[PDB]
């Protein structure tokens, strides 16, 4: 039975005030490297545990002995994404309720389906790339976040955001950004109470109202039509619970659109700007793809079957997860009195962060290259050890999306490695910005057409 350690604290603020800052992941890796596998982290009237190493979160991905928590984070996110999958505790009845429903809508299977749509925003992309004069670079994180919204804009509800024709973002997508703002920046703030926040309440208030008075209007209008397209909308409008016999009320279903229009935004579109930073920094790996992209990619527009043969591509996505999982962390609270690594005794609802990026730095699980770039780490599933490598979190608690995820970002990279050759131009220095999620900022690179045709 060890004491665990405990970073700097601020007197009755505790250790709050180490995550005034722009970049708190970044700050907490930072704090893991320095004590380790397990530190106490406090607040007023808060105490969390910030576990590192595959040691402590193999035990700690046990579901018979912890549950997902809802993280300060995520309690704030859910005062707009509500009782959706995301922001929805295990025990309430429409978690369970929307997850059957929601299941075969994310399958493999369902990708089949999703595929025609995830092409045509991908050959946007490549059609805006190629239409760039000489002088002109690319803009990554911009152009991946207007890809992954509209491909989830397009496959959630039959909407096209059309990013790839404004610089403005659509009202919802204004709301949305500054809400999520709120959310993360609210994290923070050791007097919440302060009048100095009226003007944020109030604006906050305003984007819930925005979201809410769109996306119910894009439920009715879908209502009324009787359009019956293949989107997650229609799927959610007709699917039955097989447990309940009872199908999503139209509010849980805004809060479904909500949450998936927050992922389809921050996740697939950070995934994409690692993986192309990590191909320009390790130009052996680039070549390597852009090798199985040719040999694979032998039509204009890839198919479903191709995609799935870009297993390389696959490895690239994986080890850019590893390095920097775009989702940095999830909670678990402790179902009951347990005991962690033999060292560390937890009382029932006593609560557990797992910061990916420092479990995926585990040196004893990866070896001492663990800072290098090699997606041959992935090529035998077997020879991982268990809960290794979780991006995609744990349990019946693991992103519904990730199919959806890997499936628009090995298409959208294979045919970004077919069409065109990258240059680093400005010897990028990695400057990694923090919304819900980890993107780089200020990335740019330059593409020369390989000159095929769509
Ligand atoms: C690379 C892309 C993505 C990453 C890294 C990612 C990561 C994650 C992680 C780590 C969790 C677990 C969170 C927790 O335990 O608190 C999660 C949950 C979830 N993700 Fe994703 N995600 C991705 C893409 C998507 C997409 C595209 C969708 C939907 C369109 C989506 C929908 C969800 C939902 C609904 C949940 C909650 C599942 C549940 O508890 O029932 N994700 N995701
Ligand atoms: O450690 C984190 C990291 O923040 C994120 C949590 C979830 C998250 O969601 C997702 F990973 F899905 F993106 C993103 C960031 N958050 C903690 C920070 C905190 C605040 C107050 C007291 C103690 C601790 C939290 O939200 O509870």
């Amino acid at each position: 039975i060890k004491e665990m350690p405990q970073p700097k604290t601020f007197g009755e603020l505790k250790n709050l005030p180490l995550l005034n800052t722009d970049k708190p992941v970044q700050a907490l890796m930072k704090i893991a490297d320095e004590l380790g596998e397990i530190f106490k982290f406090e607040a007023p009237g808060r105490v969390t545990r910030y576990l590192s190493s595959q040691r402590l979160i193999k035990e700690a991905c046990d579901e018979s002995r912890f549950d997902k928590n809802l993280s300060q984070a995520l309690k704030f996110v859910r005062d707009f994404a509500g009782d959706g999958l995301f922001t929805s505790w295990t025990h309430e009845k429409n978690w369970k309720k929307a997850h059957n429903i929601l299941l075969p809508s994310f399958s493999q299977q369902a990708m089949k389906g999703y595929h025609a749509m995830m092409v045509d925003i991908a050959v946007q992309l490549v059609q805006k790339w190629e239409r760039l004069n000489a002088d002109e670079h690319i803009e990554v994180p911009e152009d991946m976040t207007r890809l992954t919204l509209d491909t989830i804009g397009l496959c959630g509800f039959n909407y096209r955001f059309n990013s790839f024709y404004r610089d403005q973002p659509h009202p919802f997508i204004t709301s949305m950004v500054r809400a999520l703002d709120e959310a993360m920046n609210k994290l923070q703030r050791a007097n919440p109470d302060d009048p100095a926040y009226d003007e944020n309440k109030r604006q906050f208030q305003e984007d819930i109202k925005v979201m809410n008075d769109l996306v119910d209007k894009i439920i009715a209008d879908r209502k009324a039509s009787g359009e019956q397209s293949d989107d997650l909308l229609t799927h959610m409008l007709n699917g039955k619970d097989p447990e309940t016999g009872e199908p999503l009320d139209d509010e849980n279903i805004r809060y479904q659109i909500i949450t998936f229009l927050i992922a389809g935004h921050e996740t697939t579109s950070g995934l994409l700007s690692f993986a192309l930073y990590f191909l320009v920094k390790n130009p052996h790996v680039l070549q390597k793809a852009a090798e199985e992209a040719a040999r694979v990619l032998v039509d204009p527009v890839p198919s479903y079957k191709q995609v799935k043969q870009l297993k390389y591509v696959g490895m690239v996505l994986n080890e850019a997860l590893r390095l920097w999982p775009t989702a940095p962390a999830f909670s678990l609270y402790a179902k009951e009195d347990t005991v962690l690594g033999g060292e560390y005794p937890l009382e029932k609802g006593d609560e557990l962060m797992v910061l990916i990026p420092q479990l995926h730095r585990d040196k004893t699980i990866w070896g001492d290259d663990v800072e290098e770039f090699r997606p041959e780490r992935f090529e035998n599933p077997s020879a991982i050890p268990q809960h290794a490598f979780k991006p995609f979190g744990n349990g019946q608690r693991a992103c519904i999306g990730q199919q959806f995820a890997l499936h628009e970002a090995t298409l959208v990279l294979g045919m970004m490695l077919k069409h065109f050759d990258f240059e680093d131009h400005t010897n990028y220095e990695l400057d990694i910005k923090e919304t819900l999620t980890l993107k780089p900022e200020g990335f740019v690179v330059k593409a020369k057409s390989k000159k095929i045709p769509l």
